[PDB]
């Protein structure tokens, strides 16, 4: 009969066996580099001009177009379970605010920075984290300022953008971090906050590796998801134009990009952002029963924190700020 | 009236100007440090005993319980279109064959054994991978041979083991990986082939890292999410004991993983496997129109690629290997 | 015989209490012993008894000397820093699974220097009860 | 009975007895890195403006605020025990000479430099390093010159140092350590020296590695405890800047620290400061009988060497040029 043919073994290597050293559940917090922690998380928020909006987004979002006039109500409860930080992103839906300069941009009466000043007095523990682009305050829509028919005229669009980043920061916002990808904005952006004596205070977040993929929106100067060589150069470019942080986005799909961003940026903090698409990439397959959202955030969050970063900028932060409050 | 102010920069330094570089389609082909051909792409196989059988499986798959009959057809398309390998997962659904000992494993009659020897004969062309686990052989249903109702009992487990790998190879498959997790079993498995004198010709490709999360099947030795400490002790381990190639698992959930793998595990081809779950992910956000599939496949796919990996196991491999055809 | 430490028969015997603990239900072992060894040792004694996939060998590599236990055997030398490098690669291939730092506060660099060495294993500091006190 | 069970061991490896390198007690000197002398030790010393003073400062210290009349005698003894050098803190006690600029620092006739001229003629032998901070010259008590309301004016602060820098170096001074941690302030005192042609006597001894704790006084730019990343990049800034020597204070508290710098300025003498937090700490401990101080004098100090100094700052200096003559 066909009988079950066992092999002859050879004793146990002692170094075979690492299993005694992930056996208890306590053993899998002690073999994580780093914990999951509130102080984290980063909370995005998208400030529309129109001071009563709450405006829900969509594509399997949570997520919503906010007003300087909800905005008490929203942060508040948040906060209370202990929310540290929110990066503003402003939504102008005024009918003439965009145009060929994005001059609307720092304009002192928008959403953005009639969001800093709000959150500083009604919310001053809170840290500001401030994204800068001219992606939504320019007619065009493009990332920066262009030139005849083409391309993005680097020089100009660099002057303008490094302007906005110190007027945030003048209006009283933390930190500033530059979504654009154009080449050398951070030396100049280190520069002009030096030149207004901001720079002792701002903590420049560059968007080191920013890829381009199917995860912001379904279907300007944005890597190649191949180009592994670029992205480090890039990293190692930022770090010496004096970035104090670097964010990688997207992440999940870029945990290898992470891995190199913690070896060349070793003494900066570096930064995991989970963008929209990948978060209603978990959404959706959660409610397709493919996976337990909860279940899929945290494997998801913490490869953010294995593969190298320290925070996080995700939607999941009101989500996050209650599950880590418990224990069984 | 508010007016763009727009600072005084510094002439464009040269080492801030990486653009030229990625700027044609073709650069972005140029920066890629692997390009994605179809000898890359292994197609898993779950060989069913009832020889008629193909039913279809599922969670938003489109890969099925096939069986020796119907097999012929199956490959048949996919060949002509220039597949390569294929990994055998025996799936016995006969009433009276799981038990103490995976017995039926290795057996000459089985599923995989009886689909090794269809392929070496009717596709001499195409390469053999087995899965080698005692998973789906036992009443328990657990990996390994187990202690009193208790756990696994290491050696014993490992003693039968390296006798089911070397039973398949004796049947003509060329390749063995052993996806248990049980400490040394690829130093016991390489020793095997070796008495059988069937190293020269079989290729040890190990699981090294095998983590646990939500991605295999919805809600035994598996590594934490987390313990990124271990993977690399696992990893240099397996490459010691023997290991030809080795497996990365999940994949896109495990990037940075991938990457590790790259830097220890240097001269030997690191093999991504994209997670049954992560497959059936990206398809339920595709039908929610989060993402188009094609879109996502490559970009997830690429990043395997990207990564470090230069094989790729997938059920994409259909598509993929339409897809890689075309051209503009 | 009114001396040193018979190596050998100490280690034989310490192999022997720690897999006791474990077959007593401890989850870990840390051996606080100095004498060259004992962690493989130790280690093959789990084996033995089938108790290695579920203890946690948390050595004492670095184990130094110095006024911070109590006021006024094998222990290194607070200087000897090239020591504590081998002893801690030396428990590391010997199959421990984690490693402790003693003292703390006064050895940091040594417990860099266990963070490089000892890179993919949990690195535990100990507060001596002389720091403490 | 409960018998004393053994198990069964192997032959001992030779790899795992490192036993006969460190068991003469003159092994214990062959195993030290470095060996404590005389030459090491830098006696701090805090000149008063009162040429009488001599009185006791306090928290468990037995250091003083000297004046350059009682002088003479102060030094004399240690000089004699072999003291190489002394590091120059002024103290102006006259009723009207802090303020906004601290303008009284390089004063001609002040502390400092009465003290530095002092040295020069009645002990040519020594060595000397003076603190370069305004600190103590402020009426805000700053370190640097102030902006309104609020924080350090950088530029002007350091416009401010590098001048009291050079002006002692003009004095005879032939070591200036800038205790700031105002950015950029090595390269500028660098620069000044250069063009007052002193850069080739001069020892810019940096502090750069300078933590906040508890340890200086119970309970500005100051780096985190915890900012590991952050006294790297600082580190390696003052290293490029000119700095010739670095000192990493406080010391026990920071020997992982001790340990970066000996890493990343490894062509450069590190210098260790004990704290007069901790040496008011060691006392206090050996008053209540917890250790031994000179037991805990020499584990402290010689962990300074064996971390990664070569030279030290500290109060037990009067004590160890005695213990260090020593023999049995
Ligand atoms: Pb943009
Ligand atoms: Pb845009
Ligand atoms: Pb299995
Ligand atoms: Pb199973
Ligand atoms: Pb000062
Ligand atoms: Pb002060």
């Amino acid at each position: 009969m066909h009988t079950a043919e066992f092999l002859e073994t050879e004793p146990t290597e002692i170094s075979s066996v690492l299993a005694g050293g992930y056996n208890h559940p306590l053993l899998r917090q002690w073999q994580s580099e780093r914990q999951l922690t509130k102080n984290m998380l980063i909370f995005p928020l998208f400030i529309s001009d129109n001071p009563d909006d709450f405006t829900e987004i969509d594509s399997l979002p949570n997520i919503n177009r906010i007003g300087v006039n909800r905005l008490k109500d929203y942060l508040k409860p948040l906060v209370a379970k202990g929310l540290r930080s929110v990066i503003l992103f402003g939504v102008p839906l005024i009918p003439g605010t965009k145009d060929p300069v994005g001059t609307a941009a720092d304009d002192p009466a928008g959403p953005v920075i009639q969001g800093i000043k709000f959150i500083r007095e009604y919310f001053p523990e809170l840290y500001i984290i401030c994204d800068v682009c001219l992606c939504e305050y320019t007619s065009h829509g493009h990332c920066g300022v262009l030139y005849d028919d083409g391309t993005i005229n680097r020089e100009r669009s660099v002057s303008r953008l490094a302007a906005v980043a110190v007027n945030y920061a003048k209006a009283g916002a933390h930190c500033v971090a530059p979504s654009d990808m154009i080449d050398g904005r951070i030396r100049d952006i280190k520069r002009g906050l030096i030149n207004a004596n901001l720079a002792h205070k701002t903590f420049v977040l560059s968007y080191a590796a920013k890829f381009s993929g199917n995860l912001y929106g379904p279907f300007c100067y944005q890597l190649p998801p191949a180009g592994r060589g670029l992205a480090r150069r890039a990293l190692e470019r930022d770090m010496s134009e004096g970035a104090d942080g670097i964010i990688v986005k997207p992440s999940t799909f870029y945990l290898d990009i992470m891995r190199d961003a913690s070896e060349i940026c070793k003494d900066l903090p570096i930064c995991a952002y989970h963008v929209s698409g990948e978060y209603a990439m978990l959404h959706a397959a959660a409610e397709k029963g493919v996976v337990d959202l909860k279940t899929i955030a945290f494997e998801s969050h913490q490869g953010f924190l294995r593969a190298g970063a320290r925070l996080i900028i995700t939607y999941l932060a009101p989500e996050f700020l209650d599950w880590l409050d418990e224990e069984n």
